[PDB]
């Protein structure tokens, strides 16, 4: 019985969903009907927890491992989707690590570590799902609030990364149109993740001399709203943007920052 | 001391021995500035841009360098700075260009562009900020596909200059503490090989037009009717890395006659 922003009868899967960001978009994506691809790398438990969240609020998941890195296992991450629950309808890329560090010491190899899951790691996530998406599907990658809209020192690196996945998808929209497929990315602003937790410290003029509590509660202050972004947050707009009601959002990219920008 | 001159300056300019590189050498050179000529493969182009710059009344070397391997990007650098004394002004303009439908594009094709157009720029960026001297300026090479310009099946050619487009805007912060400003040209429809290389993709049914049916339709994208050259590019970056442009930095700018 079709409710407006529900996906019952859809498959959703996500990338990094066993926890972080992409574990309340997963979570959610069931609450709202769906049954759900798991995707992890390293979290077994977390992803299982993940899967059985799922199941406990009246839908279904199953946790596939695969490290985004390598493209050839999105393929099988995606191939094995579609063989097990039959078709699927909505990719969200999520799978993503920070980085910091002065131009001048930016190495080669922490160039790749990075470009390889946030940029190369998205576009083929992005490809594959193209090639095994229904018609009327949803892709939705994940941009940063630093890519354009928000200038931190000492990470070029990161931003780039994400200013690479802002293009992409205003393009994708236009070669993913002849599936019917709308393509977006968020942009979320300082998120209240194990991410964050690693890296306030790195946004702020003498972070370090701050504790985790208090430079949480100065990102907090960085919107109008005075709060911090929650996984939640950002599982509510690719909620909408995935459901049959967000389809004329196409080829964006929605900065998710609570009004900081 | 001449405003927009460039006199007792040294410049790089990486792929300078053709197309859009090779008239920002030979304006860098007009202006004053020593040039550090870069190619990978157009030795003869190169050594003739060379010639150019010293016809010019300026001096110049060609250097072999592949600016996908950053170890090469590394001696480019070094091998400069020993030739010259010292380098002030770096221009990133060295890049490949690419088109295919998302479903299609592979690998292979993916780290092809990015190696150069991305990665590449990244670390001409980095032995930029090592090498220059004080004051000196950083310019990357990106495109209005990155932002102002959406062209099907060039998702990603359009990605690989976004990346571009954030890295100088915190390349900014970061370089200045040696006082280095950094932008990014981002040209349209700019008159080289790589135009006709892929001139038929930004028109429907582009092979059923000759290419110069499709370079006059090109140049009605600007309200100024006419095509982009190398030399306007040349002039900007000509303005960018003068003292007189030093007000504008960590910004994109979109050279495409005003199609946007
Ligand atoms: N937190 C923020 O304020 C913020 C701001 C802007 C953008 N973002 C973006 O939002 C997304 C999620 O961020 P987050 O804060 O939730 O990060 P997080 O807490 O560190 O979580 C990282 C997620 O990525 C997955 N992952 C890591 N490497 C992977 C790989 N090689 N293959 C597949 N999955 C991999 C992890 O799974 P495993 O545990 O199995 O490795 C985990 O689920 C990222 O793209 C991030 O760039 C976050
Ligand atoms: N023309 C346009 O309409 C247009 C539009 C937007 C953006 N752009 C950007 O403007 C820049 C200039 O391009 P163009 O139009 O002059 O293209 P082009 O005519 O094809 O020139 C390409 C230049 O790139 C250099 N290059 C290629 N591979 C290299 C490598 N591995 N290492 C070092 N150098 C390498 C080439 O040197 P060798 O031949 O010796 O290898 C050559 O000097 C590019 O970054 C392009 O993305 C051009
Ligand atoms: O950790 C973060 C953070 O502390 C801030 C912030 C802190 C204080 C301010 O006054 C303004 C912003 O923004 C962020 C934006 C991101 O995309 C990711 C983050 O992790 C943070
Ligand atoms: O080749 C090109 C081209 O033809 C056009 C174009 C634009 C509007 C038109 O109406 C017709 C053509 O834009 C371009 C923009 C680029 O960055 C690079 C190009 O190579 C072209």
């Amino acid at each position: 019985t079709y409710i407006p922003g529900r996906l019952d009868g859809k498959v959703a899967l996500v990338t990094g969903s066993g926890r972080g960001i992409g574990a309340a978009v997963a979570v959610h994506l069931g609450r709202l009907g769906a049954k759900v691809v798991v995707n992890y790398a390293n979290s077994t438990k977390d992803a299982e927890k993940v899967v059985s969240e799922i199941k406990a609020l009246g839908s279904d998941a199953i946790a596939i491992k695969a490290d985004i890195r390598q493209v050839p296992e999105i393929v099988k991450l995606f191939d094995q989707a579609v063989a097990h629950f039959g078709h699927l309808d909505i990719a969200v890329s999520n799978s993503g690590v920070v980085s910091f560090g002065h131009l001048k010491d930016v190495t080669e190899e922490e160039f790749d570590r990075v470009f390889s899951l946030n940029t190369r790691g998205q576009f083929f996530v992005a490809r594959e799902a193209y090639r095994h998406l229904t018609e009327g599907g949803r892709i939705v990658l994940t941009s940063s609030n630093t890519s354009k809209d928000f200038s931190v020192p000492k990470h070029s690196l990161y931003s780039g990364s994400k200013g690479a996945v802002d293009s992409f998808v205003r393009i994708f929209s236009k070669d993913c149109g002849d599936k019917k497929i709308t393509v977006n990315a968020v942009a979320p602003g300082g998120t209240v993740t194990d991410m964050f937790h690693e890296v306030s410290h790195h946004y702020i003029p003498n972070g370090t001399s701050y504790t985790a509590e208090q430079r949480q509660q100065m990102a907090a202050h960085a919107s109008p709203l005075h709060r911090n972004g929650w996984p939640q947050d950002v599982a509510n707009v690719v909620g909408f943007l995935v459901s049959k009601e967000g389809e004329w959002v196409n080829g964006k990219v929605l900065t998710l920052d609570g009004g900081a920008a």
